[PDB]
DNA sequence: AGGCAAGC
DNA sequence: TGCTTTGCC
C-alpha cells in the first residue's frame, strides 16, 4: 500500500475521476498487460496539477520515493503521472540517477514508459555525461534486455545535430540481427528522425549496411524520393 | 492547430 | 499496408 502522502492523494483523486468505459479499450491498445482507470493524457495532467496546487511539490528528497511508489500501482496511468513527476524534479537529475532510469525502463516495461524515459531524461544526462555512454550502453546492448536495447537506439533520438553519427551506427549495427519488433522498429525510427538533420549519411549508411526489411524501409519513407 | 509518431 | 485513435512537438 503506498505510503507517502502525495502519492495517497493522487490516487484518490485519480480513482475519484476514472472512466470505466475508457478504461477497456486503452487497456487492449497496451496488449493488456497493464489495468487502466481510463484517464487519457489531457486529463491525467490536470488532476495531478489540482494535487500540486494543493499540497505543493515535494521536496527533492522524496522524489525516487513518490515515483517507485506510484511504479507499484496497478493502474498505468500512475505511471504515466511517475513520470509527469519527474519531469517535475528535472534540474535535480543527474548521472547518479542513471541506475534508478535503469530500474524503470526494465520495471513494467512497454513502449509507452520506456519511450518517456529514454529520449529526454537519458538523453540529457548523456549530453552532459558523454564520457558515461561507454559505462551503459555497450552493456544495455549485451543484456538481451529488449527496453535496455531500445534504450541504446533511442537515447539520441532528438538529438538532431548533436547526434553522435559514429556511435548511431554501431549502436544500430549491433542491434541490426535482432528478431525483435521493437528494435527493428526502434531501429527504423531512429534513422528516419536523424535523416531530417543529416539525410545524406543516413542514405549512405543504409545502402551500405545490413539492416532487417522493416528498419530499411521506415529509415528511408521520407527521403528516398531525393536518390 | 496540425503534422508526424503504437493497434490491427 | 494503410487506415485508426491519441500523444508529442
Ligand atoms: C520524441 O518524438 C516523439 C515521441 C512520441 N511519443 C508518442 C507517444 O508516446 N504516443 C503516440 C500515440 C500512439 N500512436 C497513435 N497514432 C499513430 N498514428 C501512431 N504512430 C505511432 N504511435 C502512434 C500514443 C502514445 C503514447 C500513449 O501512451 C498512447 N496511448 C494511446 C491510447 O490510449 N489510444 C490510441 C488508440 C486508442 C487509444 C485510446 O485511449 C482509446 O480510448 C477510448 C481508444 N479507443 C479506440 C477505439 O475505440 S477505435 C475503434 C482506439 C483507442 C495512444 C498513445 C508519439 C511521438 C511522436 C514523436 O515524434
Ligand atoms: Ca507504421
Amino acid at each position: 500500500v503506498p505510503m507517502h502522502p502525495f502519492v495517497k492523494a493522487l490516487q484518490e483523486h485519480f480513482t475519484a475521476h476514472q472512466n470505466p468505459e475508457k478504461a477497456e479499450p486503452m487497456a487492449r491498445y497496451m496488449k493488456n498487460h497493464f489495468l487502466f482507470l481510463g484517464i487519457q493524457t489531457p486529463e491525467r495532467r490536470q488532476l495531478l496539477k489540482d494535487i500540486i496546487q494543493i499540497h505543493t511539490l515535494p521536496d527533492q528528497k522524496d522524489f525516487q520515493i513518490i515515483i517507485r511508489e506510484l511504479w507499484d500501482l496497478p493502474e498505468r496511468e500512475f505511471q504515466a503521472a511517475a513520470l509527469d513527476i519527474m519531469q517535475k524534479y528535472k534540474k535535480h537529475i543527474n548521472e547518479t540517477h542513471i541506475p534508478f532510469l535503469e530500474e524503470l525502463i526494465v520495471t513494467k516495461s512497454w513502449w509507452d514508459s520506456v519511450d518517456s524515459i529514454v529520449p529526454t531524461f537519458l538523453g540529457d544526462i548523456f549530453l552532459k555525461h558523454p564520457e558515461l555512454i561507454s559505462a551503459y550502453i555497450p552493456k544495455w546492448i549485451a543484456s538481451d534486455n529488449i527496453w535496455l536495447q531500445r534504450a541504446a537506439i533511442l537515447f539520441q533520438l532528438k538529438y538532431k545535430q548533436k547526434m553522435d553519427e559514429e556511435l548511431l551506427f554501431w549502436i544500430i549495427g549491433q542491434l541490426h540481427s535482432s528478431k525483435e519488433f521493437f528494435i527493428q522498429k526502434a531501429i527504423g525510427w531512429v534513422l528516419r528522425e536523424y535523416a531530417k538533420t543529416n539525410p545524406d549519411v543516413v542514405w549512405e549508411y543504409v545502402q551500405n549496411n545490413e539492416l532487417a526489411p522493416l528498419s530499411k524501409r521506415e529509415a528511408i519513407k521520407h527521403i528516398k524520393q531525393n536518390y
